[PDB]
C-alpha cells in the first residue's frame, strides 16, 4: 500500500558505481532472459539465474545455477532467506542487501 511502506528490501549492487533496485512483492526473477524480469549486464548468467520471492516478512533467494552460482556470506547456497548486510555474489556482479 502507499503512505508507508514496511520492510523495504534494496538490493545494492555494484554495477560498478552503485546502483539499487528494490524488490516488487511477488518474485523477482534475475537473468538474461524474456524469461527473467531483472536482466543482468555481464554474461555467463542464465534466464533464470537466481530469483527472489519477495512476501510481507522474508525475502526468499534462490540461486537458480550452478557453476557460476550465487554464493551468500560467500558461502554458495542453492536456497536462503535474504537479511540485512549479507553479501551476494553473483558472476561478474555482486550485492549488498540492505533491509529497511
Amino acid at each position: 500500500g502507499h503512505g508507508s511502506a514496511g520492510t523495504s528490501v534494496t538490493l545494492q549492487l555494484d554495477d560498478g558505481s552503485g546502483r539499487t533496485y528494490q524488490l516488487r512483492e511477488g518474485s523477482n526473477i534475475i537473468g538474461r532472459g524474456q524469461d527473467a524480469q531483472f536482466r543482468l549486464p555481464d554474461t555467463g548468467v542464465s534466464r533464470r539465474h537466481l530469483e527472489i520471492r519477495w512476501d510481507g516478512q522474508v525475502a526468499l533467494l534462490a540461486d537458480l545455477n550452478s557453476t557460476n552460482g550465487t554464493t551468500v556470506n560467500n558461502a554458495p547456497v542453492q536456497e536462503w532467506q535474504l537479511a540485512d548486510g549479507d553479501v551476494i555474489r553473483l558472476g561478474h556482479s555482486e550485492i549488498i542487501v540492505r533491509m529497511h
